């Protein structure tokens, strides 16, 4: 489920502990997100490919954002996503960006979720929240919301493909296995 590289705007984040975060520009500004408990009180040292620096932090509950104007490297644009938005989302981790899915009142990964300070951006962009430690998402208003296990069921309604059968592929303890018919993509994702 990791991609290979981390993406260009994924850094890591070290202030009290270590977390990682992720490089977004945001109504115009650059910006830096990560998790707030991981800051020296709201200080980190933000490293990522042609940066390093000390950075302060805004921080709401365990969501902390940064002002990060000498950032040279990849900033994609990003809003917050709108209240409500459900679908599928990706962790910016440190060894790569790995897929999930955000639902009603939850989230769920394929894999480990990351350091603290994680990422997690729609499937149209936009950021949903970062990821704090299978966890939780924690929202720019610092509200949360808990990583928990899905049915297989429900996890198929956020993949398209045509149903095939599960067959032999092995599911983690993270997904509740309710049916053996799945989306295609969803089939391969979880084979591969």
């Amino acid at each position: 489920f990791r991609t290979q590289k981390p993406s260009l705007n994924t850094v890591n984040v070290v202030g009290s502990s270590m977390g990682s975060g992720g490089v977004f520009t945001i109504d115009g500004k650059i910006k830096c997100v990560t998790a707030a408990h991981v800051l020296t009180g709201n200080s980190a040292r933000v490293s990522g490919v042609g940066f390093n620096q000390m950075l302060d932090f805004d921080v709401k509950g365990d969501f902390a954002i940064a002002d990060c104007p000498n950032w040279q490297g990849v900033a994609p644009k990003a809003q917050f996503c709108e209240d409500g938005w459900t679908g599928r989302a990706y962790w910016l981790t440190s060894s790569g960006v790995e897929p999930g899915v955000i639902g009603n009142g939850f989230a769920f990964c394929f894999t480990a979720c990351g350091d603290s300070g994680s990422p997690v951006i729609t499937e149209a962009g936009e950021l949903v929240g970062v990821h704090t430690g299978g966890g939780i998402v924690t929202r720019p208003s610092g509200q949360f919301c808990n990583v928990k296990p899905i049915k297989l069921s429900e996890l198929s309604e956020f993949f398209a493909g045509p149903k095939v059968p599960l067959g032999d592929v092995k599911i983690g303890s993270h997904i509740i296995k309710d049916t053996c018919e799945v989306p295609s993509d969803l089939c391969a994702l979880l084979a591969a």
